[PDB]
């Protein structure tokens, strides 16, 4: 065991999904997943096993923000054995090339953290993820009729920012919308030689100024999570 | 009313105590508040208001990490008009100055993140707590007989450290420990005029190897819990 | 009609295939098209617009170096109307992942530059290719029975590196090769809303020192050329 | 001795006084202790030992800015045994909860300065005082009727400004006024396990524009003088 | 050989004047040396020897960028033992003390590149000329009557720069001009302990909006070029 | 007239010699001028008018450290009109190209500083004298018989260094010696349009622990003090 997750060795499938809310975790056990069991559960962060279409799948909680989301994705990788890793998050949209309820595929995650220049040399980590995940899921959004939208995702330390000034020119270099753990899901999968893909639904935008309840960003992306459970199967 | 909190506007007393882990939140409820009622939980981050001694005490969840941490003091402050934060949790040890079961005060709170200099002018901001906190900590704490370990307090977007070789000369300039949000708690309350300070227990010796046992742990917390509510009393 | 360029406009095709060394434009010209016209050489630096299977194919010498490339991508996009730009070369391998005359197609370029946070709020932009455009060049590779290495390049403002024991950390984090331009080429390309993509061909592993025969160098640069120009068809 | 230092090992008690201006130092002696000696005067930079109410306490100058300030601070830590340092400075207030000649207590002095990443791995120190000299201030200043003013302080490389736009920010984030010392002081005493507090009385207002003479700015500040020697009684 | 030479050793004489432009290169060795011959020209990059009045001299093409001018000046110094460099480049006035056509002499050349950071210490290297080469142009433009003009300028990793509303400020901070490689040729022989050099002609104008053809940068300065040779006799 | 300077304005002559150290200045003026009068002596900080061959010369201290001179510099041009400043002190040599009574002339001063990132767009400024004064110190200087040291000197915060361990590097890239000052007085006078040089005579070498007898050190700094005098003639 890890002291974030109490999981037994062995209860993670070498494929999993992830979100930042426990609770879309456990609402996509409850609706999607056959015999589904809860596996983890410190610090009220979810993680659940079970199968889809007969393959088995896990689900994991990563709370919010960089820091967070690679502690969990470290656990994973390093002691849980966790071979591919697909983020299906939230994200606020800062492109006019999309609207609310899109899912964005991250093909790079720039960031204002440090955390990458701490890892890399000070130098410019370009943050991206496994080629043949993003493959995956560029086909089967097509199989399925789903509207993927493809491009760089900024990932921030701040969810309320003090740089809404930057978001154009962030969006004139094709960042289609803002979350805050892509590149950290990026740089820990690079780090630790594993495969990682995000995915994130937008649940704000801030061009038309909409946004989603809590409730509705457990439960208005099943187009996502249907994708995302496709894809792994 | 928030992305992350779906508390009523006035659920929140004025004066809140938090911690990084939810299910602790919980546990300081059930034990120490009288008609505590669960206020929030977004996410499964738990919020709750009761009374200590006849006063008005809230309590709030976190998460884990600078970003996550100003999500939840961002909103507290400016949405549902907290005004005092009180954050307690465990650090990790790495002075020669403190030892198991040592409570620290944090005077100022150090960074390897990227926020506050993105905060403040790319410059240096000196992460401090409320002065008049810190005080009530030391004269609560002389009165309940604790002998409080004062100094600074590293935060860290890294649990898992890449600079472990570091330790000791961030000892040697007064770091009696690392944790991951002492430095955004402490930016945020001063971005936005509220008071705010941070404790930590320490369970565990990063140096000496040191730990704490279960029981010495809850015990350990317990003595933390009654000092920050009798501080807010 | 530029400083670099005298080529008229309308000279240029929309799509550009793009070398360091204007000798191999040359050699690609003379060898590979039909119809080959010269319609730029300021500073030497040749490009060329002929036909590869009945379709207009232009190519363009872009020097060495992130701030060289920048220079005539720019100019390209900007005063010539290029659309999508292909650049292929040699990269020194620093990766167990790759081998002699492997083709590696860079999903995304770190540098050691300050260009892009100079483009870029001063934070980690992820230097990408177009998604698209990386789809194509894999399913022709597929097509044509390449086995294409995917992955990040490192690209530096140094030839004679300062940071020899640096490449093992660079390999870890999946970059496979190390280069001079892609990281240029991708910023550029996402400013200014252009298509762009990197292929590089393994002749030199900077690890294992393993180095390919003049004659072997000649037929790997020769397949890299066929798949480029294949997918420009 | 040392290259700054030309007084006897021995000639300084433990406890020290320091200001930047040498002559305000040699009014203190004259005007407020019993029996002062000169005891060092390299550079024309004048301290003295001397008695208040028959207690030993030294006097010594400091010069202007950070790189001076660390120079006289690290000798008298090192070579001369000094064990408690408060500096009593001029500061330019930028915040409108202080006037001129307000006494302010620094509780930590962000930075312009590269001196602290250079000294502490490149992160952010937060440059703090040693928690009971603060303790003593604030009770001392309460026990005297004085105003004390408790907030962050901006340790500049400038006196003149390139930032002023920024001010209005620095004071909303709790900085009460601009001097050039404080955080090379902290830092100083961090590193040597020394304890130092910073108070400073406000000799120009940025707000109202007001600025004392070069002669009311030894003289004008008996409050603070006396405020000092009884904390270190 | 090097890769990007592929002179003997010894066909290059101890002196050398370097332009980015090969074909600038070319035109001096066809109209001003004796007996030249072309002595390399890998990249078509070219190089000759010849003689001035005499006197062996070499010259040699740099390409484009502090990255391109690296890599050749580095091997001119290392292999084939060049001892002095005298770059004669094109160059952007930003300066309303300078015209179109004006020859600048650069005493240091500031940079937005990182290069400088990554060899010396993460610190502000200040890179500069050999004063004896600047004491030799100032006293051969005397003796000639040219009117050399004497500053710094900015060298740049952009020539479509990101930050035109800065070039006041440089100018105000005595940047006569702007270009793309004069910081790496001083930092490269300050690197290797060799001589240099670096005076540019004025072929654009940003305060006139003023700009040479592609031809005229090549045969307009042969004052800057006769100046060159006679410094070098 | 300013906080740091009593003169009355058109006290100061406007070509002025600076010292760091006070009572220096003192002894030039008692020693070498006629008819000296002190002008100034806030913070014992002296400064002297008197004539020199008939020729008025002003003499100013400047303290230790980039901000101390700022202060002092920055006030001398704006309100006393000065207009060339010529900085003379000792300096620590690191290079085997000088040794003990060597005079080196400052061409350019790098810095461990952030002040002139701070003045500079974040940018490296390459920080350099006036070269007419440069020239005309030359020129002097083999008029009196000096063999004139040039290269950089490097400017630093710290009087105690935290990176002796990278002296080496320094003097490899053409650093002669470390002082405290050059890099502020020349990018001070550069956004002044004023006319700056530092001359540093070596007293004491780094590496090889050489170092003047007191004797040695009073004639060293006399014959700088003569041909800084001589060239102000
Ligand atoms: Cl950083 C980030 N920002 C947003 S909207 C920020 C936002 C804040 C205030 C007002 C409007 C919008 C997200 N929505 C889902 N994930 C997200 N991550
Ligand atoms: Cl950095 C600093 N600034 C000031 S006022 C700057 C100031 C400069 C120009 C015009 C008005 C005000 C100080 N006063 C005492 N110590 C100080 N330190
Ligand atoms: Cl960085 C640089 N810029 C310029 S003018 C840039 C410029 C770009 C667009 C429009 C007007 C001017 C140069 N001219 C010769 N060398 C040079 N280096």
């Amino acid at each position: 065991m890890t002291p974030h997750i109490n999981a037994k060795i062995g209860d993670f499938y070498p494929q999993c999904l992830l979100c930042g809310d426990p609770l879309r975790v456990s609402y996509i056990a409850k609706k999607f997943l056959q015999d589904a069991k809860e596996i983890t559960n410190v610090r009220n962060m979810l993680g659940f096993s079970g199968k889809y279409k007969g393959r088995g799948i896990s689900l994991m909680g990563h709370g919010m923000g960089i820091a967070s989301c690679t502690i969990y994705v470290t656990e994973l990788i390093k002691t849980y054995q966790v071979k591919e890793l697909l983020r299906i998050g939230t994200c606020g949209a800062i492109s006019p090339k999309v609207g609310l309820k899109d899912i964005i595929m991250a093909t790079g995650a720039s960031t204002d953290s440090k955390t990458n220049r701490v890892r890399f040399l000070n130098h410019d980590l370009s943050a991206t993820p496994d080629f043949e995940l993003s493959l995956r899921a560029y086909q089967t959004a097509k199989r399925l009729g789903i509207d993927l939208k493809v491009g760089n995702v900024f990932s921030s330390d701040f969810f309320y920012s003090f740089e809404t000034h930057a978001f154009d020119l962030m969006a004139k270099y094709n960042h289609l919308a803002i979350e805050m753990e892509a590149a950290g899901l990026y740089a820990t999968a690079m780090e630790l030689n594993a495969k990682a893909l995000c995915l994130c639904s937008v649940s704000d935008h801030l061009i038309t100024k909409e946004a989603l309840s809590p409730k509705e960003r457990v439960e208005s992306f099943d187009n996502m999570i249907i994708l995302a459970l496709e894809m792994m199967s």
